[PDB]
């Protein structure tokens, strides 16, 4: 029946569904309702999940993981070649791409990124039918909003592979928004801020809001922090204490070592809700049994440097969207490290006392996202674009940002681009692109009859002004002669859709660096020129 959403992440996925006007978020034959991404392969079988997680230390050159990391790259992406260094798997290059090289039922096999990953969707995939009694087809599945193109197309195929018809890719902050209901609040566009800690990686997204419309502002992180760092700290604070106590140093032994990680992540979880956590080990090391404790403080102060930099890409995140932390309207905690009260007294205080959106489970809410995303999919007065004119050039000058009220009216004084300029040429354009070449030409006119002046003399002032119905009117005055021209651009077609729009916003944001580097190119911003730039000829 239903379509699913699908958290695909990078240590563990996540499936849930929309039924009955409410999520469901689905266990798996464990009765996990996270499942971690993993793919096991041994002499006799490929495990998937739980199954492969618990196996790990036993079999882990075999044992694949972080899958996500690779998806879409290339071999020698300086990405893959970096993590390559910290996983016990075998990465090798087929003809430019990454794939995974393990040894499966006494053969080498290899497996390009995006059939791990659909090893992985096939798992979730099999989880929902078990709880649905049905076949589960369509899904939604969420990607890193930095993902490209590429990583994107990879992920879809995976779930191809894995026998979805994948309706969307989606964003991940942009699933936590959904899961929230912050694109239902619609008013006055919303700026998000996403802060997303996992166990291996943090995200931060902000994102505007306007009219349903999501657009990602700007986003900032740090693609190797998580939990299992919290609790690296945890572990080798109890190394450094059982040597200190004992004289002696266990991490010679391996499985000591790994009992003492297991003890510190359930303590870690502990103290999310208490002030303190006892750990008790039989026979830790050389038959001495490890029974301590550790304050919240503790583990706060071990972590203090992690944790007080998460703040850090919250900052420039805000620099890189332009916005002062004042004007974040909403704060969404996604991931399970946000359940650590030092991290969210950290935020709200940065925050000055705000609230912060916690009350879905952080594990689950992309998840739940995606699931209502889902849902919608198989059923379930503003500007719609920017407007403004082109400036010497061919660069785009806008005078009335998207989602603009109206009525409304805005002006702007230009100037003329060389000597002796006769008239200046008022092309009106749409989009959300830097360059005229890449928005749509709704119309044009002249103003001539300029008395001749130097280069920046002249004032000309353009004035857009929409009425109820949303017609535009353009006018051009020269400031000192009231000489005026103006043209009449006819909008209610019904002829923008909504998915244009996200598409024209999408696009806006793949290409930011290279529109931006484009844009401060020209050195004056109100120069006017006589011809239009697109018809000019290059080579």
């Amino acid at each position: 029946g239903p379509a699913v959403g699908i958290d695909l992440g990078t240590t563990y996925s996540c499936v849930g569904v929309f039924q009955h006007g409410k999520v469901e978020i689905i266990a798996n034959d464990q009765g996990n309702r996270t499942t971690p991404s993993y793919v096991a392969f041994t002499d006799t079988e490929r495990l998937i999940g739980d199954a492969a997680k618990n196996q790990v230390a036993m079999n882990p050159t075999n044992t694949v993981f972080d899958a996500k990391r690779l998806i879409g790259r290339r071999f020698d992406d300086a990405v893959v070649q970096s993590d390559m260094k910290h996983w016990p798997f075998m990465v090798v290059n087929d003809a430019g791409r990454p794939k995974v090289q393990v040894e499966y039922k006494g053969e080498t096999k290899s497996f390009y990124p995006e059939e791990v990953s659909s090893m992985v969707l096939t798992k979730m995939k099999e989880i929902a039918e078990a709880y649905l009694g049905k076949t589960v087809t369509n899904a939604v599945v969420t990607v890193p909003a930095y993902f490209n193109d590429s990583q994107r197309q990879a992920t879809k195929d995976a779930g191809t592979i894995a026998g979805l018809n994948v309706l969307r890719i989606i964003n991940e902050p942009t699933a936590a928004a959904i899961a929230y209901g912050l694109d239902k609040k619609v008013g006055a566009e919303r700026n998000v801020l996403i802060f997303d800690l996992g166990g291996g990686t943090f995200d931060v997204s902000i994102l505007t809001i306007a009219a349903g419309i999501f657009e990602v502002k700007s986003t900032a992180g740090d693609t190797h922090l998580g939990g299992e760092d919290f609790d690296n700290r945890m572990v080798n604070h109890f190394i450094a204490e059982f040597k200190r106590k004992h004289k002696k140093d266990i991490s010679e032994n391996k499985r000591a070592v790994r009992r003492l990680r297991t003890a510190c992540e359930r303590a870690k979880r502990t103290l999310s809700s208490s002030t303190q956590a006892s750990i008790e080990i039989d026979s830790l090391y050389e038959g001495i049994d490890f029974y301590t404790s550790i304050t919240r403080a503790r583990f706060e102060e071990l972590n203090a440097d992690l944790f007080r930099g998460t703040l850090d890409p919250v900052e420039k995140a805000l620099r890189d969207a332009k916005l002062d932390k004042s004007q974040i309207h909403d704060i969404v905690l996604v991931g399970g490290s946000t359940r650590i009260p030092k991290i969210q007294k950290l935020l709200q205080d940065f925050f000055n006392g705000k609230e912060l959106n916690k009350s879905i489970n952080p594990d689950e809410a992309v998840a739940y996202g995606a699931a209502v995303q889902a849902a919608i999919l198989s059923g379930d007065d503003v500007t719609p674009l920017s407007l403004g004119i082109e400036t010497a050039g061919g660069v785009m000058t806008v005078l009335i940002k998207r989602n603009t009220t109206i009525p409304t009216k805005q002006t702007q004084t230009f100037t003329t681009y060389s000597d002796n300029q006769p008239g200046v040429l008022i092309q009106v354009y749409e989009g959300e692109r830097a360059m005229t070449k890449d928005n749509n030409l709704l119309g044009k006119f002249e103003l001539t009859g300029i008395p001749p002046a130097p280069r920046g003399v002249p004032q000309i002032e353009v004035t857009f002004d929409i009425d109820a119905n949303g017609i535009l009117n353009v006018s051009a005055v020269d400031k000192s002669t009231g000489k005026e021209n103006k043209i009449t651009i006819t909008n209610d077609k019904g002829r923008l859709s909504k998915e244009d729009i996200e598409r024209m916003v999408q696009e806006a944001e793949k290409y930011k660096a290279e529109d931006e580097k484009q844009r401060d190119k020209v050195s004056s911003k109100n120069s006017l020129e006589s011809y239009a730039f697109n018809m000019k000829a290059t080579v």
